[PDB]
């Protein structure tokens, strides 16, 4: 959780992070391998997805 010993924030419990499809929740990970999905994926929820991913990615050590 957020109160655990070190001062952080944005208590997230959530493993998969819900991504929306075309209006509808699903979890992100499936919408990763789901072309189809990402394909029907509004202007809005492309970039919101995209730019989750693209988060996901922007910390690298290899």
């Amino acid at each position: 959780e957020e109160d655990e010993e070190e001062d952080d924030e944005f208590e997230e419990v959530a493993d998969d992070p819900i991504v929306m499809v075309a209006g509808r929740p699903f979890s992100y990970s499936e919408v990763s391998q789901r072309p189809e999905l990402v394909a029907q994926m509004t202007p809005e929820e492309k970039e919101a997805y995209i730019a989750m991913g693209q988060r996901m990615f922007e910390d690298l050590f290899e």
